[PDB]
């Protein structure tokens, strides 16, 4: 007999993208799950990271530290989440841990990787090769090849081979700490760091891809940034149905005007939106 209700076995994936198991009541707050992972990490700056699945509409989605977990998930057989970094810092070689720095590293691997993450020609093959450094350590030819051969870093990454190898001939002696930092160092100026886009429509009906950031919400025309609404210039963030409002500061040359509105693709898109935001205001505002 049991005096506790039927656990869900959740699968979560790692940042190294190993797999661990964890049993656990559906109707136990996402917290309950969140401090379960931190524990088996021994993740101290946990602050900085979620837990993330993958909805039906194919888009990723943060678990909520204060809801219960199977109305979130609801596949009570075979729920799946992702480790994931949640809020992205302007300056993460200042973490406090080494292994926290790890941890980021490892977040801009997968974010080249899936091409979330983009950059010139050279700078991505510099960022694997950094990467190449800190888990198989000093540049050989065959080593090299044979670990780019089982382990992707970068779709069609055979044309990059030359630069990559080029580079990591260059990091003679470098440790994984200094690895992940330059990694880190390098990443940090893209202009992509850390951004995630939300496909919207602005008032004039041109299609923009929405973000935010430690500075604010980002609005990006393809893939050109447009618009930084920074926090400071932000009074209030809303959303009605499919509508994302910023209360901001009024325009000079018009009736007065101090909201900017947004169209997502739905209301929950534009509610998930809402949410990060209010969410990396608080992060990183008062």
């Amino acid at each position: 007999s049991r005096m506790q209700e039927k656990h869900m076995r959740i699968r979560v994936k790692l940042l190294d993208s190993t797999v661990e198991l964890f049993d656990i009541e559906p109707k136990c707050d996402g917290q309950v799950l969140l401090t379960q992972v931190w524990k088996h990490l021994n993740l101290i700056e946990c602050d900085y990271f979620g837990l993330e699945f993958k909805n039906v509409q194919s888009y990723w989605i943060w678990l909520e530290p204060m809801k219960p977990i199977i109305r979130q998930v609801r596949k009570p057989k075979n729920a799946v989440l992702r480790l994931a970094v949640k809020f992205f810092p302007p300056d993460p070689g200042q973490l406090q841990e080494e292994y926290t720095r790890y941890l980021f590293a490892l977040q801009l691997k997968r974010d080249l990787l899936e091409e979330r993450l983009t950059c010139t020609a050279n700078t991505a093959a510099l960022l694997i090769s950094h990467l190449l450094q800190s888990e198989i350590g000093d540049y050989d030819e065959t080593l090299d090849r044979e670990h780019l051969k089982a382990n992707e870093y970068l779709p069609n990454q055979e044309k990059s081979l030359e630069k990559i190898l080029d580079f990591h001939q260059r990091h003679t002696g470098q440790t994984p700490a200094e690895s992940d930092f330059q990694v880190l160092e390098i990443a940090r100026k893209l202009e992509m760091y850390g951004i995630r886009f939300h496909m919207a429509s602005d008032r004039e009906g041109t299609k923009i891809n929405l973000a935010v950031s430690h500075m604010g919400v980002l609005v990006f025309q393809g893939t050109t940034k447009i618009n930084t609404f920074n926090w400071s210039k932000v009074r209030k963030l809303s959303f009605k149905r499919k509508r994302f409002l910023i209360k901001l500061h009024p325009e000079v040359h018009g009736p007065y005007q101090d909201t900017l509105e947004f169209l997502l693709g739905s209301r929950d898109e534009c509610k998930n939106f809402w949410k990060i935001c209010v969410e990396y205001h608080t992060f990183f505002r008062l």
